[PDB]
């Protein structure tokens, strides 16, 4: 059965070649294919560590929000004693006052007037 | 009697220009009481503003700071749908491409078959 | 002879649907996973763009924050400014009594008299 | 005549007496109102700074923030570059297996009629034999 062994190699090839070219532009498209998705997901990584730096970005202006807060609530209370104080010690002021040591001053006067007479 | 007048009389005025020169400084005192009462008050009056100021900023940050949670929390589930994308293409390529493998492999046993019951019918 | 010519066209037409059937298996796997892919690529574009509009959510909750910094500095200015007048208005006002109060020391006019009465009770 | 000296005299100083007193006290009280307006514009000195200081840390941020959302955009370029890639990709590699296919459909040139070419050779070897 020579003659059918021939034409059934020559069956097989037909076949073979055929399906071989399909193989061929499977393996270069996926070829293709993971080159590329491999750089995208390098890419993909950037741009949500890009994302993490804006998000940084304001809790970063969160913090100031309260730093000036604490800020300006210190400096609120540095005026307000320093102002208590002021106060307080002129209290202290009209506490050490002189109305009598003008009696004085008059009592002595009223003395010198009475002698020369 | 005429001397013991005139000794009553200069305590007379003298007590009385005493009150005088008394009531003269006692009014003056006064009006600059009144200016520092101004004052103090007006001063307080700010003090107590700015402090009101510093509550509405407050309240105003914190509801940026609620605010900045929710976009957050959305914005990092939103991040991880996109890797899980990525993971699920890379598959179904991988996949695809297995299957057109195991295609060869298993491919032409029945060409063979074929042949030989064309052939035995050919004897 | 004709029989195997009979059996010889069944034999192809065997063989020609072996092909066909292998081809239209190929094909089924050729038009699933590109079905696939194209339905994962135009949802990952949404999910892609939905990630922009979350982050141009955040610059303008940084924008907001931003906002509110510039009206508590304007704010705190003006209180500054209000409480740094209300205090030299105070002194300037300081010095106005002061003036008023070189009059006072009145108290000559005081003494004057008094000792023109004195003077005249005892001369 | 010694007594009208001696009674102008007396009140005259009696009364630089009685003024330095008031001028003292109005002293004491001048020297509290310089210290603490001291204090207070010390205190306004610093709240300056500390605003002007919150300024600068603010524009800063901002333009880190600007920058930053630059580098961000760039990066979406870059997402939909990697998206029209692909996409491309892709489509020419079901543009290929169509042409592909359309040769092998060839009704001249196929692969079914290299088979059929072959097996009609086949057929007539296989009857030249016999005869």
């Amino acid at each position: 059965k020579a003659s059918f062994k021939a034409s059934n190699q020559k069956i097989e090839q037909i076949w073979k070649t055929q399906q071989e070219e399909i193989q061929k532009l499977n393996n270069e498209y996926s070829q293709q294919f993971m080159n590329v998705l491999q750089q995208w997901e390098l890419d993909i990584q950037k741009f949500e560590e890009q994302g993490e730096k804006l998000s940084n970005l304001f809790r970063q202006q969160q913090k100031i929000f309260q730093q000036s807060r604490i800020v300006q609530s210190q400096r609120m209370k540095a005026i307000k004693q320093i102002h208590e104080q002021f106060i307080k010690s002129l209290e202290d002021v009209e506490k050490n006052n002189t109305q009598s040591e003008l009696k004085k001053e008059m009592a002595m006067l009223q003395k010198k007037v009475m002698m020369e007479t």
